[PDB]
């Protein structure tokens, strides 16, 4: 499933992204826009040999089993495919482990480089939400 923007983030708040450890819910979806623009079934494959899934393109080398990740944890205790799911919920549930983690949204590089510091409300604008 390719979301639309406003579509996703009324999933998200449902789901419990919003101001979740303190990142209003444009943060949440201006990161699904540059990691995976929206599509659930986005892969793309790490130099590392490691392997990023789903709309917020959750890493093979610390958070979900692929069979193809030599020395990776698993710990969202999920295979990696449950991420590539129309349902977002594996997706957030992996989420909220990693931007607990300690380095908060730091963790996708595309935040840090594409939406951290900028208007991210601008992500929600004109959504029912
Ligand atoms: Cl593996
Ligand atoms: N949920
Ligand atoms: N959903
Ligand atoms: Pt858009
Ligand atoms: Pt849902
Ligand atoms: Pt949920």
């Amino acid at each position: 499933k390719v979301f639309g923007r406003c579509e996703l983030a009324a999933a998200m708040k449902r789901h419990g992204l919003d101001n979740y450890r303190g990142y209003s819910l444009g943060n949440w979806v201006c990161a699904a826009k540059f990691e995976s623009n929206f599509n659930t079934q986005a892969t793309n494959r790490n130099t590392d040999g490691s392997t990023d899934y789903g709309i917020l393109q959750i890493n093979s080398r610390w958070w979900c089993n692929d069979g193809r990740t030599p020395g990776s944890r698993n710990l969202c205790n999920i295979p990696c495919s449950a991420l590539l799911s129309s349902d977002i919920t594996a997706s957030v549930n992996c989420a909220k482990k990693i931007v607990s983690d300690g380095n908060g949204m730091n963790a996708w590089v595309a935040w840090r480089n594409r939406c951290k510091g900028t208007d991210v409300q601008a992500w929600i604008r004109g959504c029912r939400l």
